[PDB]
């Protein structure tokens, strides 16, 4: 009854990093056509841009609000199942998503950092120009692949672990 549970949390896990996934591209893609708007420095565009990225971070945003929520899902049921079972490889798996929950809140960290940087460089055309603006953006730049680095590996790192713990489950089952 209960390991096609576990498996459907490790499925939907997966579900998610797949979303995230596809808004960290659309995210850095975005920030390609900023630096083009503000090259040409005109004022509508960037205008856009900068609502159409805002927009873009809320539902990235949302969504990894949403993991760090969802691995523990997971733990709550496999340390149920172990008080009960104790198989071997339910705790190797629970092992993982704890570790899994170390990975992602480090680099939940470095997301917020950023997300202030970002409304800060929304705030300077408000009210006048804080610096040149070149400098903002060119920090943002640079700061947006910092976070690409963690994400990437700590990101997929967790995809290969996942696929794992279906593949292990599916065995236990027929
Ligand atoms: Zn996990
Ligand atoms: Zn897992």
């Amino acid at each position: 009854d209960y390991l096609r549970e576990l498996l459907k949390l490790e499925l939907q896990a997966i579900k998610q990093y797949e979303k995230l996934r596809q808004t960290g591209d659309e995210l850095v893609q975005a920030f390609q056509r900023l630096r083009e708007i503000f090259d040409k420095g005109d004022d509508d565009s960037l205008e856009q841009v900068l609502e159409e990225i805002e927009e873009l971070i809320q539902k990235h945003r949302q969504l990894a609000s949403e993991l760090p929520k969802l691995e523990l899902q997971a733990i709550k049921q496999y340390r149920e199942a172990l008080e009960y079972v104790k198989l071997p490889v339910l705790a190797k798996i629970l092992e993982d998503e704890e570790k899994h929950i170390e990975w992602l809140k480090e680099a939940a960290k470095q997301g917020d950092q950023w997300v202030q940087l970002f409304q800060r460089f929304r705030e300077a055309i408000d009210k006048g120009d804080k610096d040149s603006l070149e400098q903002l953006l060119e920090e943002l730049e640079q700061a947006l692949q910092k976070i690409r680095e963690l994400t990437e590996k700590t990101g997929r790192k967790i995809l290969e672990d996942e696929e794992k713990h279906i593949e292990w489950l599916e065995t236990i089952l027929g």
